[PDB]
């Protein structure tokens, strides 16, 4: 049986869910309980956290523009996601997506993580570049498992404190 339903028009789905593709929500998963996690992410959203995904991530920037702050080969880099761009990110490449434009929409496709395969979320010092805090997580649900992780970081000056130069990470903003 067609567990995930029949085909449907994508642009229409996006327009009908436009109020969810903006703060405070920002994103929407298309299908529930599937092996492929298919999400549409909108904007605006800026963030400071870097994601360490143990599996690949596919991006297709449908509307608007965005960029990914990355660490590549020990250096900070940027991959620009201009409207119409596609991109495949290898596992473990640290990335922090920035989505400045309202009304933007990006297709992001991931896989469910098997038991034991953990996601990491990291923050780095604006001053010296050292890792400030890393949390690893078994990701079952984005909505429940993720926000409190970000919240405890922002609320603790200890977690935000660089172990190399003592500068305290700004937390939420930058
Ligand atoms: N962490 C993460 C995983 C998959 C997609 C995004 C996105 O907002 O581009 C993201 O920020
Ligand atoms: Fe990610
Ligand atoms: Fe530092």
């Amino acid at each position: 049986m067609l567990t995930y339903g029949a085909p449907f028009n994508f642009p229409r789905w996006i327009d009908e869910h436009a109020h969810l593709l903006k703060p405070p929500v920002g994103n929407r998963q298309v299908w529930q309980d599937s092996d492929f996690i298919v999400t549409v992410v909108g904007g605006p959203n800026h963030r400071t956290d870097y994601h360490d995904d143990p599996l690949e991530e596919f991006f297709y920037q449908l509307r608007g523009n965005a960029y990914l702050n990355l660490w590549v080969d020990g250096r900070r880099e940027r991959a620009d996601l201009k409207e119409g761009d596609i991109f495949l990110l290898p596992p473990h490449v640290r990335h922090s997506p920035q989505r400045p434009e309202a009304g933007s929409a990006c297709l992001v496709i991931e896989r469910q993580r098997p038991a034991g395969m953990l996601d990491g979320f990291e923050w780095y010092c604006d001053a010296c570049g050292h890792l400030v805090h890393r949390v690893e997580v078994q990701l079952k649900s984005i909505v429940t498992d993720l926000p409190p992780l970000f919240e405890s970081f922002y609320a603790s000056e200890d977690k935000r404190r660089c172990p190399h130069c003592g500068q305290v990470h700004p937390g939420r903003a930058a």
